[PDB]
């Protein structure tokens, strides 16, 4: 216990990046090649049964990623209506790898619930966008939803975190109407980008109402700005609901260099925001999600799981399999880009504001 449990296998891995570059191993390789998994209790994921995934998704569309699975993208009448399509590719494996994934999330959950740790990690999950009966965005299952109701047989209020560039739209929509969940997202928020959601007048419904929290930010926040902000909002966050349980997705797409060349993040900075939320001392999940400069997602995630252990790493990068894919350089640290921060100083405030305000009328 009091040490972090790692879900990973072999196996696991094989199968995430087994569809969609190979990312999975080139995480787990530069954690491995720092020694940080020896500091860590690795854990075998479990696959995800149906029942399990029934928790959140229809079976007519469970079915369904079953039989798309088993054969492919065919011409098959009902893939339009379940979300498969160029953004969520209809394949061979989908199936096993959404199942894997589930079942990945829901067993960090139980090492959560059976006080086998105070932190679980699945950097091959996150995939927030998938939707009950309809795929997403590279999500085919909700793997986050998953892992919260299973946390919720055993903690009262969840508080889900995402870090992701995009939305975390699925999630969100599933708690939409109730209290016993929060769920806070920083994103960017701008014309036509994906999904067009979480406008930070998004707060919620029915019994949800202000259970939903939204900050939208535009390209090149860096740092310093993005921590002000993550941490005006988390502490009265943290202060209003009270979380007994925390879901925290990670998704590195907002990292400086990746192809999505809108935020101009640093792991440093992210990582400073998982202090934060680490320092509360409660049950924790840490999950992956979007990410797609591959050398640039390993470097960020294998930087937080060093600040999971508290542990500083070196600068250059150790050498391992997937070395000469850590750049020119090979070292550690990423360099924000020389983009402009178009976020006015004033909007933000304005934003900090209006959430703070929706925070008054949260009352456990
Ligand atoms: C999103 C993108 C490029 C964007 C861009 O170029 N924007 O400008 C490329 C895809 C093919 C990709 O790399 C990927 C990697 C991992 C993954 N999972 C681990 C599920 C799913 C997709
Ligand atoms: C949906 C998304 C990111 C989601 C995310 O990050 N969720 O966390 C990115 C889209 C806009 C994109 O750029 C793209 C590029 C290539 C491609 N194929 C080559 C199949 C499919 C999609
Ligand atoms: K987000
Ligand atoms: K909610
Ligand atoms: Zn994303």
């Amino acid at each position: 216990s009091l040490v972090p449990v790692y879900i990973y296998s072999p196996e696991y891995v094989s199968m995430c990046d087994s569809l969609i570059p190979k990312r999975a191993s080139m995480v787990h390789s530069l954690i491995e090649a720092y020694a940080l998994h020896k500091q860590m209790r690795i854990v075998k994921p479990k696959v995800a049964s149906m029942e399990e995934m029934a928790t959140f998704h229809t079976d007519a569309y469970l079915q369904h990623l079953q039989k798309v699975s088993q054969e492919g993208d065919d011409d098959h009448p009902d893939s339009i209506e379940y979300g498969l399509g160029y953004d969520c590719p209809a394949t061979e494996g989908i199936f096993d790898y959404a199942a894997a994934i589930g079942g990945a999330t829901i067993t960090a959950a139980q090492c959560l619930i059976d006080g086998m740790c105070k932190v679980a990690i699945n950097w091959s999950g996150g995939w927030h966008h998938a939707k009950k009966d309809e795929a997403s965005g590279f999500c085919y299952l909700n793997d986050a939803v998953l892992g919260i109701l299973r946390l919720r047989r055993k903690f009262e209020r969840i508080l889900y975190v995402d870090l992701d560039l995009h939305h975390g739209d699925g999630v969100e929509d599933a708690f939409s109407f109730t209290s016993k969940v929060m769920t806070v997202s920083l994103h960017k928020f701008s014309p036509g980008f994906f999904p067009g959601t979480g406008d930070v007048s998004d707060v919620g419904l029915g019994k949800g109402r202000y259970y939903s929290v939204n900050v939208p930010i535009q390209d090149g926040i860096q740092d310093e700005k993005y921590y002000q902000i993550c941490e005006s909002v988390l502490k009265e966050v943290y202060q209003a609901f009270n979380p007994k349980a925390v879901v925290l997705q990670l998704g590195a797409d907002t990292i400086a260099g990746d192809p999505m060349c809108s935020f101009n993040m640093t792991p440093v900075g992210i990582g400073k925001c998982l202090k934060y939320i680490l320092q509360w001392q409660l049950a924790t999940l840490i999950l992956g999600g979007g990410g797609y400069n591959l050398a640039n997602t390993a470097r960020c995630w294998t930087y937080l799981t060093g600040v999971i252990l508290g542990k500083t790493l070196s600068s250059e990068i150790p050498d391992h399999e997937f070395f000469t894919a850590y750049g020119p350089d090979y070292v550690l640290e990423i360099t924000p880009s020389c983009r402009p921060d178009r976020n006015e100083p004033h909007r933000i405030q304005q934003i900090l504001n209006y959430i703070k305000g929706n925070l008054k009328h949260v009352v456990i």
